[PDB]
């Protein structure tokens, strides 16, 4: 996160820390409860990843220090990749992990209501993204959970900062016209939480951006209201 705050412990209970063992552990990528048994985050995160058998899921954190050999975590049972997603930029940046046991909410961990269909028309005005990424483009992932307050940006808005791209309606896009507050390296897979009505929802999941909180270059994001039925499809034993 550039340009954020340390987040206060407890405060954001549905991010998660995504770990990979291999070679040795490190956070991979971050992502959010939404089930007892299922974490929704990015695709791309899991390029390379040849096996669910190397991830590790860690809930209730606020330091990557409290990370330990013999810190508890949360195996991974099945990665379920979007079947149309082929690269970030292109869209279905989206996929789900189911844990092979269940998450006992707490107030450190409790999962993140998804946005309902009838919420298009909402204007969230109160976006946060947080994450452990880097706090600049050349950086190093960060031991205590960062969150920037960003405002959303029209889908025309983003469109115009990225002609090289096409921005989806299944994408979202947020950030300041002068940039000095966004997600970067470390944050993929991340949430892009709004406050509505006292009740946080979860808007997108963090993707992709040209560099990171650059002037007229917003964040992009999985704008997650669209994929509601693929992920009760998909979350459907
Ligand atoms: C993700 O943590 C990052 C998230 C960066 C989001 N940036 C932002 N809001 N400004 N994702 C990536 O690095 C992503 N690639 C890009 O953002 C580059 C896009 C330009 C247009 C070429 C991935 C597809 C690689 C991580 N994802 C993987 C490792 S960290």
């Amino acid at each position: 996160i550039v340009g954020g705050t340390a987040s206060v412990r407890g405060e954001w209970p549905w991010q998660v820390t995504l770990h990979t063992t291999s070679p040795t552990q490190r956070h991979l990528c971050g992502g959010s409860i939404i089930g007892n048994q299922w974490i929704l985050t990015a695709a791309h995160c899991f390029y390379g990843v040849e096996s669910p058998k190397i991830l590790r899921v860690y809930s209730g954190i606020l330091n990557q220090a409290e990370i330990a050999e013999d810190t508890s975590f949360f195996g991974v049972q099945e990665i379920i990749i979007h079947d149309q997603y082929k690269m970030a930029e292109s869209g279905y940046d989206i996929a789900l992990l189911k844990l092979e046991t269940t998450v006992n909410y707490a107030d450190s961990q409790r999962p993140i209501s998804l946005p309902s269909k009838g919420d298009r028309n909402v204007i969230y005005t109160d976006c946060w993204v947080t994450g452990w990424g880097y706090r600049k483009l050349r950086d190093k992932i960060q031991n205590t959970l960062q969150k920037a307050k960003i405002p959303l940006v029209t889908n025309e808005e983003c469109q115009k900062r990225y002609r090289g791209h096409k921005i989806t309606h299944k994408m979202i896009c947020a950030g300041y016209r002068e940039g000095g507050k966004d997600a970067c390296k470390g944050d993929s897979g991340g949430p892009l939480s709004c406050k509505h009505n006292e009740v946080w929802h979860l808007v997108g999941i963090t993707s992709w951006g040209e560099g990171c909180a650059q002037r007229e270059r917003p964040g992009v994001y999985t704008n997650v209201v669209e994929y509601v039925d693929w992920i009760l499809e998909k979350t459907q034993a």
